[PDB]
């Protein structure tokens, strides 16, 4: 039929690459050229405010244009033109576009801290940016890795709120290694160095006092104690009873069984001073070590 100037450029315009001073626009060509192949494209601008466009560049030859020279905080409009043999088409304009500055994703944390430990649980925590630039942080993203593993893994979905996660469904005697990273409104950042491998394993602490230490009977010479198993027993078996002894008079502690204890909630101390004064104290013993002493009640005159 007969010719004239193509059509408009096709589709949203989209706009990319945005910051304060520069950014990228893209289009397709348009459906009808009018008969004549598209010779260039026409990229215009105009803030706002303004009433002029102003040319970007007046023969691209691209589906995409770089349009530099802007100016921080000023709102703008793109606008498209494709040209032919016959003449300039009617534009295609964008949406405005204002010139910012992209939000960044935060910094890698610091390495998190593996605190309290069970056969099947672990207890992660870790810290803010220390001073609060404007990372705006959302949430966390918690990854463990088996020692006997290949891969970082997720301890749960989506983000964590706090600074810190127990993480369950551990293997017990396994051991892990933990990293964390931080997301805002501009994505995740890198992850963290890990944590020091840690063991899936209930811990042992040193036992707790023995129970009930009381006097049975007194001879001339000897003083019969008896106590019961420590009600806390430290998560651990224990394997025997320290005894000590003091003299009123004197006041040095000595041991009245060999640092290996007593396999027995009882004991005869003998060859103790006749009509002297004694105060008797009973340990527990743990593979984790000598727990907390218990006094036996008040002073024991050695008589019959």
């Amino acid at each position: 039929g007969a010719m004239d100037r193509p059509g408009p450029p096709e589709g949203p315009v989209v706009i990319s690459g945005v910051t304060a001073e520069k950014c990228t626009l893209a289009w397709k060509p348009p459906l009808q050229d009018g008969g004549s192949d598209i010779i260039n494209y026409i990229v215009e601008r105009r803030e706002t405010s303004r009433l002029v466009w102003t040319v970007v560049d007046a023969n691209v030859q691209t589906l995409s244009c770089k349009v530099t020279k802007l100016l921080e905080g000023n709102e703008y409009t793109f606008r498209i033109m494709a040209v032919n043999k016959y003449g300039v088409g009617e534009p295609l304009e964008s949406e405005p576009v204002v010139a910012k500055n992209p939000f960044v994703v935060p910094d890698a944390p610091k390495a998190p801290e593996v605190t309290t430990v069970t056969k099947d649980s672990m207890i992660v925590v870790w810290e803010r940016p220390a001073s609060d630039g404007g990372s705006e942080i959302l949430g966390y993203v918690l990854e463990k890795r088996d020692k006997e593993g290949i891969r970082w893994t997720r301890c749960h979905k989506r983000l964590i709120g706090e600074l810190r996660l127990r993480v369950t469904g551990l293997i017990e005697n396994h051991d892990y290694e933990f990293r964390v990273s931080a997301e805002n409104a501009a994505g995740l950042s890198e992850p963290s160095p890990p944590s020091a491998y840690q063991k899936a394993c209930d811990p042992i602490y040193k036992p707790g006092p023995p129970n009930n230490p009381k006097v049975i009977d007194i001879t001339r010479s000897s003083v019969f104690l008896s106590w019961s198993k420590p009600i806390y027993d430290g998560g651990c078996e224990i394997q025997g009873y320290i005894v000590e002894k003091c003299d009123v008079s004197v006041g040095e502690w000595t041991m009245c069984t060999p640092p290996t204890g007593i396999n027995k909630t009882n004991i005869e101390v003998e060859k103790l001073l006749e009509k002297h004064e004694y105060n008797f104290r009973i340990c527990a013993i743990n593979k984790a070590g000598v727990g907390e002493h218990a006094d036996v009640p008040g002073p024991i005159i050695v008589e019959e």
